[PDB]
RNA sequence: AGCGCCGCAAUUCAUGCUGCUUGCAGCCUCUGAAUUUUGAAAUGAGGGUUAGUUUGACUGUAUAAAUACAGUCUUGCUUUCUGACCCUGGUAGCUGCUCCCUGAUGCUGCUGUCAAUAGACAGGAUAGGUGCGCUCCCAGCAAUAAGGGGCGGAUGUACUGCAGUGGCUACUGAAUCACCCCCGAUCAAGGGGGAACCCUCCAAAAGGUGGGUUGAAAGGAG
């Protein structure tokens, strides 16, 4: 469930970005936007619009005769079903939002719609003269393209190099669904100025990787999964089509015992009795407590302003560009709060690992806008005794202040950063009327009692 | 006057220390939370300017672990703050709305000089405020059928008045820099030199050789 991604600008000749600027442009676009006008005015949409899911398997049967199309003749099949793909992730992405918030529904743009890759055989890598990470996917693999990244995301191209070699050493002995790639995206991004379209806008890749996959423990975890559930498999099963899958089951389990030479660090089992809770509010928008959940004796209290070392002055920024923002909106981004969100998780992460945390509990998204409403209600009458004027004019005043602080990616970020890390999350329910601090810990020891209990 | 925010005193608490009784007695030396104060520490600023520095990876030793140290490679993807730079615009076109009063609401308000009133000339955001911003007030103005008062042309109840407003395109160009300059490149490859600090060696010393510092961070895309 948990995945990087990875990013890296793709460096070629012009004559490369002018092919594949026109495979793209003329071939891949004019395919998007034909079966997205084809899905609208299939028949059966409107029996799909009820349910929000699509097989590929009725898209394939409605594109394959495009293939031999003589607009889109020549392309790869490994192109057209990711074009395929893309289509299905589209459509499935507008039948959540729909379900979620309850025609023609096509917009444009300028760069071209994006290359997505499943598979991890078709995608070669190779080791430039000069020294750079040469890719080249498979078709058109005559055209090489440099890749060009940072410090921090060279040692995973560096790791996909070492794969592909003990694959090809090795005489294809060694697992290929082991590898840690997961997807692939090739998009652009937009290159300002003048000039032949491209040269101007640059190409950008995007790889999937695996968390458990860059250590040893957790390749070792995920291959003991891996054929456990094979094992599982094949004894509920114990037809042609399902004999070749079970020797190639077996086939891939034989390729699983052979081990890479990955690098091994010690794993993280964090304690099951040791607990620690996040409390979201207003006036203290995270709060963390950190309990033995066996005494009641609370080994840590934190509030937000200790979490930021040198960036609390970011959190009041964040509020005054929010406010800035509602005023303008109320007249007709920086993006800083996905940065906070970030930040805030990986001090939360950080704090739970120096206590030897394993368990770690979230309030619900959907709950707590009662939750936040009660607070503003319980410093209404905190601030002003007994007549509703005051309690009503300072709501309003704490609302045009402040707004509120975006949970849902800051739920994201702690469940990304803890699947990155292996802290069990777990949710429960938030009291209403107590201090942030000792709602977090009521919140702990209700997680707790939870859990055991369930 | 009131709202949020940063921190100064004092009280309490510990999420801190003193001892081990490993949960209890005391306290604020460091670090944080709750409470009255006030305008003495901090937050605070319009638009951009990089192949930006750092937060990287692997191999071992101390450490049960975090953490520290030694050896090798290195890269330029996307961002958050901070430091420095010019400026509040020019060339040509397109487009929405329009008498007085009372309004919710919105716009403006930096410094010195020529015209009291239109506009320019230079510096520069320390842009009108209690320490700072805010649908909140300080004056002016604007618009909307939110209402009232209408008048002329118009047979007409319809329409127009009683010269302004904001937005969009191609060039221009100011940063194209993280100590600062020069050289061709910003689909690509860096080199040379210079001022300040620290360590070691030569060196009576001056100075030179070898190394490091010239800010810190975050990243699963959709």
């Amino acid at each position: 469930m948990s995945q990087i991604t990875i990013q890296a600008r793709l460096i070629s000749f012009e004559s490369n970005r002018q092919q594949l600027w026109k495979l793209m442009a003329d071939l891949n676009t004019p395919l998007i936007n034909e079966l997205l006008c084809q899905l609208g005015q299939h028949p059966d949409f409107e029996k799909w619009q009820q349910k929000g899911k699509l097989p590929s398997t009725v898209v394939s049967q409605l594109c394959q005769p495009l293939k031999t199309d003589p607009r889109f003749a020549g392309q790869p099949s490994r192109l057209y079903m990711s074009a395929i793909h893309i289509v299905d992730y589209i459509y499935k992405s507008w039948l959540a939002i729909q379900k979620r918030l309850q025609i023609l529904l096509t917009r444009s743009s300028s760069l071209p719609f994006p290359l997505v890759f499943e598979t991890n055989e078709d995608m070669v890598w190779s080791k430039n003269q000069k020294g750079r990470l040469c890719v080249h996917f498979n078709g058109l693999s005559d055209l090489i393209f440099e890749v060009y990244c940072g410090n921090r995301q060279l040692h995973w191209f560096q790791r996909f190099l070492e794969d592909q070699q003990t694959k090809r050493k090795s005489k294809n002995q060694h697992s290929s669904g082991l590898f840690t790639l997961r997807n692939g995206h090739l998009v652009w991004l937009e290159g300002e100025g003048k000039g032949e379209p491209w040269n101007l806008h640059h190409l950008t890749l995007y790889c999937c990787v695996d968390n458990r996959l860059w250590t040893e423990e957790g390749t070792e975890i995920v291959r003991q999964e891996k054929a456990d559930e094979i094992t599982k498999f094949i004894t509920n099963m114990k037809s042609d089509t399902q004999q070749a899958l079970i020797q190639r089951k077996q086939s891939t389990l034989t390729r699983i015992n052979n081990s890479f030479e990955r690098p091994s660090q010690p794993l993280y089992q964090g304690q099951s009795h040791i607990l620690v809770g996040v409390s979201l509010g207003l006036e203290k928008p995270a709060t963390v407590a950190v309990v033995d959940a066996i005494a009641n004796k609370v080994l840590a209290y934190r509030s937000i302003k200790q979490l930021l070392g040198d960036n609390y002055e970011l959190l009041n920024r964040q509020r005054r560009q929010q406010q800035y923002l509602s005023h303008e909106r109320h007249k007709a981004a920086s993006e800083l709060g996905q940065h906070i969100d970030r930040l805030l998780a990986k001090a939360i992460v950080a704090l739970a690992r120096t206590y030897k945390a394993g368990s770690i509990v979230l309030p619900k998204l959907g709950d707590m806008r009662e939750v936040v409403q009660s607070e503003i209600q319980a410093i209404a009458e905190q601030k002003f005794p007994g007549y509703i004027e005051g309690q009503q004019k300072y709501a309003k005043q704490y609302r045009v202040n402040v707004h509120r602080w975006s949970y849902g990616r800051l739920i994201q970020s702690i469940q990304s950063k803890a699947a990155q890390t292996g802290i069990v999350i777990e949710e429960g329910k938030q009291p209403i009327r107590g201090s942030p601090h000792d709602k977090a810990k009521e919140l702990a020891l209700s997680a707790y009692n939870l859990r055991l209990t369930r």
